[PDB]
């Protein structure tokens, strides 16, 4: 029951295009966006200032959506 969740590998500001070099996978709680959405978050900007280490949420990304 330990699924890797997207984690701001770096200080991700608001309305900031997400990249593969900005996010990361880590077993954080609560478990947010799946590491499988990492490549789905790319090109997508955040709707909030997400600090480095702050789990990425689905309601914390613009134009985002599950798959």
């Amino acid at each position: 029951m330990n699924q890797e969740s997207v984690v701001a590998a770096v200080l991700i500001p608001i309305n900031t295009a997400l990249t593969v070099g900005m996010m990361t996978t880590r077993v954080v709680s609560p478990t947010g966006i799946p590491a499988e959405d990492i490549p789905r978050l790319i090109s997508m900007q955040v709707n909030q200032v997400v600090p480095m280490g702050t789990t990425l949420m689905p309601d914390m990304v613009k134009g985002y959506a599950p798959a």
